[PDB]
DNA sequence: AAGGGCGCCTATAAAAGGGGGTGGGGGCGCGTTCGTCCTCAGTCGCGATCGAACACTCGAGCCGAGCAGAC
């Protein structure tokens, strides 16, 4: 969560693509959202 | 047409300061990069509130025993 905090939106958004994350939640872009959701992704 | 007589230049050294040059060096200014500080956002921890479960107390119902009445 703190190296996920660090992450500087641009490469959370990067891992969003890579992980397969529907393109709305890499749309919004929100930060703190981004990185509770790549969170949950790496949790699943 | 011919017959005569003399300063210009050139050269040498030396000083003075200007005229007449573009080239080099130094200084100043501007721009870019790096570092530091401040602000904002996110995450984690702590506290408070709400809900659920368990325990205790009270009330009600049922059963048993005793007493009284009747045969």
């Amino acid at each position: 969560d703190a190296d996920l905090r660090r992450l500087s939106l641009k490469n959370a958004k990067q891992l969003l693509r890579k992980f397969g994350v529907p393109e709305e939640e890499i749309k919004k872009l929100s930060r703190w959202e981004v990185i509770d959701v790549v969170r949950t992704m790496s949790t699943e």
